[PDB]
């Protein structure tokens, strides 16, 4: 098994994968049309699941209407095939927008399948509210998250980014790139005192502490302060280049701790904090911000 397999799904996924090209080898792409393909998609790393046009309206409903029910109908028979062509790694990262129809159905469907096979999985996702469609789909995706946790009986881990009004998608994408780079490092199995089983136990915290299975949020923090401010942590993994200064025995006992080689890594410390996720809180925010946008009728010049 590769150490980390990344699955880029739908339009946002393809765009991020394009930006991430060269940062990791074991990546792949899945979509419901060819329209999002770019120079790095090939038959070896890309699967396209399309309506058998042997269906103009249905494709329009999926592609332009972003009808998630229609999209999920289209892709559901092919999910096990995807995992067969693009085998799961020791860790897996699935990347998708919540507001469209392809990523927001392929992605969580894949996460569910992989978790049912016992795999460690993280999603890096994007909430949006640029339209009524985006808002409704993003709300639906939050509920899909709870269904993945319930169906697969493994906590679905969500690293959440939001398309805030006035912030270019290119800057959200760059934040996602930094997260992807951090995860690849965390998962590379090259650090002292951090093995495959340590990461598996951090992610599948339900098998080791018996908190109920629930959807959870992953926060990636690049300094001690960000990490500490996170409310009610459930499971934390931390990587330090200066344990002599920063790591006590209490930290080792209460946290998934690893030592990164200061001869090789340039960061001080990285914290990967899993805590509870309230889909209700995120839905309300998206709705409030959509209303504020509607009332503003404003563009940043
Ligand atoms: N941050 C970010 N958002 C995106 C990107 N592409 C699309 N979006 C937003 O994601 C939502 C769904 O788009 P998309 O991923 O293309 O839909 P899909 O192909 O059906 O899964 C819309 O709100 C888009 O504005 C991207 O590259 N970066």
């Amino acid at each position: 098994k590769v150490k980390t397999r990344i699955y880029f799904c739908g339009g946002a996924g393809f765009r991020i994968g394009e930006l991430f090209h060269g940062y990791h080898e074991d990546v792949c792409y899945i979509d419901t049309s060819v329209q999002n393909k770019h120079k790095h998609n090939t038959d070896d790393n890309t699967i396209i699941i399309e309506a058998d046009t042997k269906q103009t309206a249905r494709k329009r409903a999926i592609g332009m209407g972003k009808d998630r029910k229609a999209a999920a109908e289209l892709i559901s028979a092919h999910i096990p095939a995807i995992a067969h062509h693009f085998p799961a790694g020791d860790t897996n990262i699935v990347v998708y927008s919540m507001g469209g129809a392809s990523g927001s159905t392929i992605g969580p469907s894949l996460v569910s399948h992989l978790q049912q096979q016992g795999e460690v999985v993280v999603s890096v996702v994007i909430g949006s509210y640029d339209s009524d469609i985006s808002l409704r789909n993003s709300s639906g995706s939050l509920k899909t998250f709870e269904g993945v946790s319930s169906v697969s009986k493994v906590p679905m881990i969500i690293n959440y980014h939001e398309n805030v009004e006035g912030i270019p998608q290119s800057m959200v994408n760059q934040n996602i790139l930094e997260v992807l780079n951090a995860l690849v490092i965390l998962f590379n199995q090259e650090h002292q005192s951090l093995d495959l089983m340590d990461i598996t136990n951090w992610a599948h915290f339900h098998k080791h502490h018996d908190v109920p299975v629930q959807t959870v949020q992953l926060h990636v923090c690049f300094d001690r302060q960000e990490a500490q401010a996170i409310l009610d942590p459930i499971s934390i993994a931390s990587l330090y280049t200066d344990p002599d200064r920063d790591v006590s025995i209490s930290t080792v006992l209460t946290r998934t701790t690893g030592y990164a080689d200061p001869e090789k890594y340039d960061f001080d410390q990285m914290h990967f904090v899993i805590n509870g996720l309230s889909i209700e809180d995120i839905r309300k925010r998206l709705e409030e911000r959509r209303e504020m946008m509607n009332r503003a009728k404003a563009n940043m010049r």
